[PDB]
C-alpha cells in the first residue's frame, strides 16, 4: 500500500540535486523506472509523494484542508502575505480572505478592464517599441506590461497618483526577493537573519504607510460627497463572519498576494504565447490568431476578448499546458489518504505536478509539441490553474490580460525569434518561465 | 546649548556595559561628574539624553507626540500589540486606540470588580496557602493571583470557558518571548527572523481564532455580560469605522501585559516591605486600616477608604519603579531647562533616577509609606502628561485588594535578612525571583 520510493543514491540530500538539475526528466525517469504513476521521492529527508497519474488528480485536488493542508508547505510566503494572512491564518479565516479577493476578481468586475489594459499596452509600445524594427527582451517587456495593466485595472486613480506601477513593482520586487522557496523542505531557513528580510519588511511598512494615507484622503473626500470602486475599497468593505472588518495589514497582504500571483504567471503565459506564435513552425497558428482579430476595432471591448477570442485562449491554455508556470502544487498530508491503489501516510508532503502530468503520453500525445488545436485525452489532466478546493481564483483576469495583449500586440507587430528554437524553460525560479537570456526578439511595426 | 556628554571609553558599544552593570549608580555618577541633572549618554552609538532633574520633568511629559514621539522607541512592542497597532499606527489612530482602552479602565466599569478579585485571591489562598505554615515563592504567587484576577474582571464567562487564566498566561508568555528590548538601540533586530521570532505569531493567531469563535457565538445568541472585548467591539473611530479583530486583540493583550507585570511586582514589593521586621510599625498601620472593614470588601472600601495601603503601593513603586526608563524620540529641537536637546536624540526620563534624587526623596533606599515628594512632580512611577498611565486605577485596585485580603488572614516571614535586591535584567523590573521565598503563617 506504500507507494514505491525511488532508490536514494546520495546520502542526506536525497534526490534534491537530480530533481533541480532536470525536474521533467527526473520525474519521467521515476514514473518509468518504478513502472508506476504514483511514487515517493526524498528531498532533504522529507518524503514527497507525487500523484503523477492524471486519472488520480482528484485524490489531491478535492480532499479538504483539514486532510490535505496548504498551510505548512506554503509558509515561506509569509513575506508576500504578512504573518497571520492567507495560508498562515486558520482555515475558516483563510477561506474568507481568499473569497473576498476572489469576488474582487470576477468577470462581473471587468466592465472597464479591456480599455484599461489596452491603454497601458499601447503606452508601453509607443515608448519602447517605437522604431520600425528593434531588439527587446520579450519576457522582461511582457512582465512590465502585465504589472502596469494589472495596476491600471485594480488600482483607482487616487491610488495610482501616489503609487504608480513602476513604484509598486519596485516594492513588490523588494518583498519577492525575501522569498526562500527551499524553506518548504528546510524550514530552519525561515529562522536565518538574512538581510533580504529587512528589505522586505521595509517595503511592506512603506506600502502600508502609503495605503493608509490614501484611505484617509478617501474618507476626507467621502464626507464632502462619494463614487468609483477598486480592489482596495472592495476589500476595505469586506466584513468577516464575525462582526469585523479586515485590518490594513490583511488588506495589504491580499493586495500584494493578488499582484504577485498575477505578475509572473500571466507574463510568462504571454511570453510563451508570443514566442510560440512567432515561431515559423506555427505560421498556420499565427494566421489563425490574425483571422480571429482581423475584424476588430482599434479599441477592443469586453465581448471581443471574453466571448470572441477562443483561439487566443487556446493559445494561452496550451502555452501553460506545455510549460506550466507552477511546476508543483503541494500539501502536507494530515491523515492517511488513499491514492490509486496506495496509502499515503500522515506526514508526507504530497504533490501534483502540472509539469509531469501535462507530459503524460496517454493524456497529451507529443507533449513537447505546442498545439493550440489540441485537447486533453484524459479527463482533468490539464491542471495549469489547479483544480478543487484551491482552484486559481484569478484565471479569468489573467487570461483577459494575456488575450488583450496578444490581440493588441499582433495587430500592430510581427516578431522574429533570434534563435532557431523556442526558448528552453528555466526551472531555477519559483515561478517558471522561458529562459530570460534566450528571449531577445526583434519587433517589426506594420505597413 | 548642548547637554554635556559623558566621556565615552568603549568604542562601538559606548556606555551599554557600564549602564547594564549598574543602571542607578552609573546614572548618578554622570549626574555628579557633569554637575547637571540633564546629560547625554551613548548606547551602541545612539545618543540618549536623560532628563535627570526632577525640576525639569515637565519638559519630557507635556509636549505632544509630534515634538517628542513614542513610536520609534516603543516599536519593539510589536510582538504584544500586533502589526500597525498602538505605537505602530499613525499618531491620530494610536491616540484613538489608547483612548478606547482608557475608557475601558475608568472607575465606572469597576462596579463588580472587588468581589471578583477577592474571590480569585481567596480561591488562590485556599488551595495554595492552605496549611498553618508553608513556604512559597511570593513573586510567582502574586503573579498567578494577578493573572487570575485580571481575567476574572476583564473577560466574560464565555471567553473564560475557552481560555482560563492558565491558558491566557501561556499565550501571553509566548508573545513576550519574542520581545527584544535592545531593539530600541538596534532596530535592525525588528526586521530579522531570530529563532524566537515566530512564537508570538503562533500565539496571536490562536488567540484571534478563539476571539472570533467567541464573537460568532455571542452574535448567534444576541437575536449584563458587558466586558473588555464587547467594549472594544463597540468602539467607533472618529472616522466612520470599527476596530478589526486584530486591533481589538492587540489592545486586550497590551492591557493584560501592562497590568500583569507592574501590578505583580507592586504587590510583591509591598508585601515584602510590610513583612520585614524593620517595618512592623507600618504593618500595624495597615491592620488598623484593614481591621475596620467587613470580610466582603467593595468598590468604595479599597478605592476611597484605604489611603495607607495606597501609600504602601506607591512608595514601593517609588523605591523600585517597575519601568526604569521612559523614552521618546525627539522629532524637533526641544529646550530642557537651559540646554537644547537636538533633533534625533532619544530623550529619556528615568523613574529610577528621579525617585533617588535626595532633594525630592531623602534616604531614597528607605521604604517609608508615610513620606511625600519634597519636589512637586518628582514621583513618576505612573508617568505623566500626554502619556500618563491609564491603568493605574485598575492596577492599584488589584494590588490593594490583595494586600488587604492577604494580611487580614496571614502573616509572612522573609526567609532572608533583607528585602530582596531588584533585578534589573528584565524589561519590567521586579525583585529577584529567587530571593522571594517566603513563609506564610495563618493567623489565629
Ligand atoms: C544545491 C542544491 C540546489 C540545486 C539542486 O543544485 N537547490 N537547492 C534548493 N533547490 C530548490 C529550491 C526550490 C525548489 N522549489 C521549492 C518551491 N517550489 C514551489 C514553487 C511554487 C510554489 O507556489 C506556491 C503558491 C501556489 O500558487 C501561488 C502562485 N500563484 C497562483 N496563482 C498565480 N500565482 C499563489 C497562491 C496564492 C496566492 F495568494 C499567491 C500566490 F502566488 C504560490 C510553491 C513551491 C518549487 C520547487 C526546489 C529545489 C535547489 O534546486
Ligand atoms: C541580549 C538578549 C536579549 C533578549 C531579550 O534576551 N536582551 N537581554 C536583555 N535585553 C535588554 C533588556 C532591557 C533593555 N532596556 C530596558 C529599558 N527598556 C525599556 C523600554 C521600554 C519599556 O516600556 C515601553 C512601554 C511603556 O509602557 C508600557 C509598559 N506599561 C505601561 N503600563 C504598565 N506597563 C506599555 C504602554 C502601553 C501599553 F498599552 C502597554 C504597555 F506595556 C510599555 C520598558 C523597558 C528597553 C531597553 C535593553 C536590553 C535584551 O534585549
Ligand atoms: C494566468 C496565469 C495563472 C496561472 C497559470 C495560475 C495558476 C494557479 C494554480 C496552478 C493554482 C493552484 C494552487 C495550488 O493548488 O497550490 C492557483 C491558485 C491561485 N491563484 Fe492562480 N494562476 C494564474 C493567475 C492568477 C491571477 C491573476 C491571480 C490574481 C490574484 C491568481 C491568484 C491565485 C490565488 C489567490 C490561488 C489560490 C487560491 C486557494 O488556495 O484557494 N492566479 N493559480
Ligand atoms: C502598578 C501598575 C502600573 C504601573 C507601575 C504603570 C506605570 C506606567 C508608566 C510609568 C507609564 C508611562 C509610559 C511612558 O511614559 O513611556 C504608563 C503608561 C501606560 N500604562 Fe501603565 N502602569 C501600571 C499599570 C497599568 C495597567 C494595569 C495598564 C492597563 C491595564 C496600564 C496601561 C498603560 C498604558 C496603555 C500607558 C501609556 C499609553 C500612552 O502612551 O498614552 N498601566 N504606565
Amino acid at each position: 500500500t506504500d507507494p514505491p520510493v525511488y532508490p536514494v543514491t546520495v546520502p542526506i540530500l536525497g534526490h534534491i540535486i537530480q530533481f533541480g538539475k532536470s525536474p521533467l526528466g527526473f520525474m519521467q525517469e521515476c514514473k518509468r523506472q518504478l513502472k508506476s504513476g504514483i511514487f515517493t521521492i526524498n528531498i532533504v529527508g522529507k518524503r514527497v509523494t507525487i500523484v503523477g497519474d492524471p486519472h488520480e488528480h482528484s485524490r489531491f485536488f478535492l480532499p479538504r484542508n483539514e486532510v490535505l493542508s496548504p498551510r505548512e508547505v506554503y509558509s515561506f510566503m509569509v513575506p508576500v502575505f504578512g504573518e497571520g494572512v492567507a495560508y498562515a491564518a486558520p482555515y475558516p479565516r483563510m477561506r474568507e480572505q481568499l473569497n473576498f479577493l476572489a469576488e474582487e476578481l470576477t468577470i462581473a468586475k471587468f466592465q472597464n478592464f479591456v480599455p484599461a489594459i489596452q491603454h497601458e499596452v499601447r503606452k508601453f509600445m509607443a515608448a519602447n517599441w517605437d522604431k520600425d524594427e528593434g531588439e527587446i527582451n520579450l519576457l522582461e517587456d511582457c512582465s512590465t506590461m502585465i504589472i502596469n495593466t494589472a495596476c491600471q485595472c485594480l488600482f483607482g486613480e487616487d491610488l495610482r497618483k501616489r503609487l504608480d506601477a513602476r513604484r509598486f513593482a519596485q516594492l513588490l520586487a523588494k518583498m519577492e526577493s525575501s522569498l526562500i522557496p527551499a524553506a518548504v523542505f528546510l524550514p530552519i531557513l525561515l529562522k536565518l537573519p538574512l538581510p533580504q528580510s529587512a528589505r522586505c519588511h521595509e517595503a511592506r511598512t512603506e506600502l502600508q504607510k502609503i495605503l493608509s494615507e490614501i484611505i484617509i484622503a478617501r474618507k476626507a473626500a467621502a464626507v464632502n460627497k462619494s463614487s468609483t470602486s477598486d480592489l482596495l475599497s472592495g476589500l476595505l468593505s469586506a466584513v468577516y463572519r464575525d462582526g469585523t472588518p479586515m485590518s490594513l495589514h490583511e488588506v495589504c497582504g491580499m493586495i500584494v498576494a493578488a499582484m504577485f500571483a498575477g505578475q509572473h504567471t500571466s507574463s510568462i503565459t504571454t511570453t510563451w504565447s508570443m514566442l510560440h506564435l512567432m515561431h515559423p513552425a506555427n505560421v498556420k497558428h499565427l494566421e489563425a490568431l490574425r483571422k480571429e482579430i482581423e475584424e476588430f476595432p482599434a479599441q477592443l471591448n469586453y465581448n471581443n476578448v471574453m466571448d470572441e477570442m477562443p483561439f487566443a485562449e487556446r493559445c494561452a491554455r496550451e502555452s501553460i499546458r506545455r510549460d506550466p508556470p507552477l511546476l508543483m502544487l503541494m500539501r502536507k498530508v494530515m491523515a492517511d489518504v488513499k491514492v490509486g491503489s496506495y496509502v499515503v501516510p500522515k506526514g508526507d508532503i504530497i504533490a501534483c505536478s502540472p509539469l509531469l502530468s501535462h507530459h503524460d503520453e496517454e493524456a497529451f500525445p507529443e507533449p513537447r509539441r505546442w498545439d493550440p488545436e489540441r485537447d486533453e485525452k484524459v479527463e482533468g489532466a490539464f491542471i495549469g490553474f489547479g483544480a478543487g478546493v484551491h482552484k486559481c481564483i484569478g484565471q479569468k483576469f489573467g487570461l483577459l490580460q494575456v488575450k488583450t495583449i496578444l490581440a493588441t500586440a499582433f495587430r500592430s507587430y510581427d516578431f522574429q525569434l533570434l534563435r532557431d528554437e523556442v526558448p528552453d524553460p528555466d526551472y531555477h525560479t519559483m515561478v517558471v518561465g522561458p529562459t530570460a537570456s534566450q528571449c531577445r526578439v526583434k519587433y517589426i511595426r506594420r505597413k
